């Protein structure tokens, strides 16, 4: 009925606090681990609790990554504790929806997700990426299930840092790492020297999916995932293949134009954004901050903009100087006059 634990706060120094929660039910049981929902006894606040098997031989990478992060578009680690063969327990802010589930309502209702929500959710995603990439943390599992929503406030929160890694040049990494559909072509090509731009490819695949109503590259297998990319982008050149994976040394299909991929209705600026994210050569793709400053998101910088339910937009321009470090002159576009 009532559970009490001695939990350590994610921020601050290691000063554990007795925490009591109740109304414990299982809301998720997957490869991510087991996830519960619960109500904190002092504030009545809803928390999600993520529980994974953790042997003491190594420090948990996800916990080490979570404790650094403090950002409004990322789910906050409130506390952590140990239980039970030993499990790590992350107590996290509860978020009631996901982009996966929302996109699916619209799709099964044969309805388009309104472009205003496409903008809000994707801007907030890119912002969360700029923040973590500024620390060299690549998420490596950007997909609709990991994008949590409050549908009343339109706030998006990136979650699950269980695949996340601080990438450092020279130290190679594994090529098979995202959800197939959202996997960057360099990864398919077996690059071990990849950058944070793999998250930007994944972001693009989410963007396109929200415009199309269905995944743009629904690969039948690990190998068919590339055949599906070839259909749209065309066959990558020798020059492009070298940039994705230099070791891959050595079939034509022509590029299908970007306008004709989407419905006639689709805003050109949305299309232009897809083309600057879903490039073959990783270094050509936009950075998360450049993406946030793309003209597709100009409506979010309009002073008059509101949500369809009547409320104001969430906090979109309260940038810290840490967030702006990668390209500070983008502040003159990212923070409009009315916000300064
Ligand atoms: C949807 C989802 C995405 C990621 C994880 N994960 O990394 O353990 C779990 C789940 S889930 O247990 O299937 N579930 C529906 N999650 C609900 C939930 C609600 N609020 C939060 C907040 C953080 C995490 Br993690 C999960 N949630
Ligand atoms: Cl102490």
């Amino acid at each position: 009925k009532v559970t009490t634990v001695v939990a350590t706060p994610g921020q601050g120094p290691d000063r554990p606090q007795e925490v009591s929660y109740t109304d414990t039910k299982v809301i998720g049981n997957g490869s991510f681990g087991v996830v519960y929902q619960a109500k904190l006894c002092d504030s009545g606040e809803l928390v999600a609790i993520k529980k994974v098997l953790q042997d003491k031989r190594f420090k948990n990478r996800e916990l080490q990554i979570m404790r650094k992060l403090d950002h409004c578009n990322i789910v906050r680690l409130r506390y952590f504790f140990y239980s039970s063969e030993v499990y790590l327990n992350l107590v996290l802010d509860y978020v009631p929806e996901t982009v996966y589930r929302v996109a699916r309502h619209y799709s099964r209702a044969k309805q388009t997700l309104p472009v205003i929500y496409v903008k809000l959710y994707m801007y907030q995603l890119f912002r969360s990426l700029a923040y973590i990439h500024s620390f060299g943390i690549c998420h490596r599992d950007i997909k609709p299930q990991n994008l949590l929503l409050d549908p009343d406030t339109a706030v998006l929160k990136l979650c699950d840092f269980g695949s996340a890694k601080q990438l450092v040049r020279g130290e190679p990494n594994v090529s098979y790492i995202c959800s197939r559909y959202y996997r960057a072509p360099e990864l398919i090509f077996g690059a071990t020297d990849y950058t944070s731009s793999i998250d930007v490819w994944s972001a693009g695949c989410v963007l396109a999916e929200l415009l199309l109503g269905q995944p743009i590259f629904p690969g039948d297998s690990g190998v068919d995932q590339l055949v599906e990319i070839i259909k749209v982008l065309g066959t990558p050149t020798r020059e492009q293949i070298r940039e994705m994976n230099p070791n891959y040394t050595e079939p034509q299909i022509k590029a299908h134009p970007w306008t004709k991929v989407f419905r006639p209705r689709t805003p050109p600026e949305a299309i232009a954004l897809c083309s600057r994210l879903l490039e073959y050569t990783p270094t050509a793709r936009l950075t998360p901050l450049e993406a946030c400053a793309h003209s597709f998101f100009d409506e979010l910088r309009d002073p008059n903009v509101k949500l369809p339910n009547g409320r104001d937009t969430p906090a979109l321009f309260n940038f810290t100087t840490q967030e702006l470090s990668s390209n500070p002159p983008l502040a003159t576009i990212l923070i409009p006059p009315h916000a300064r």
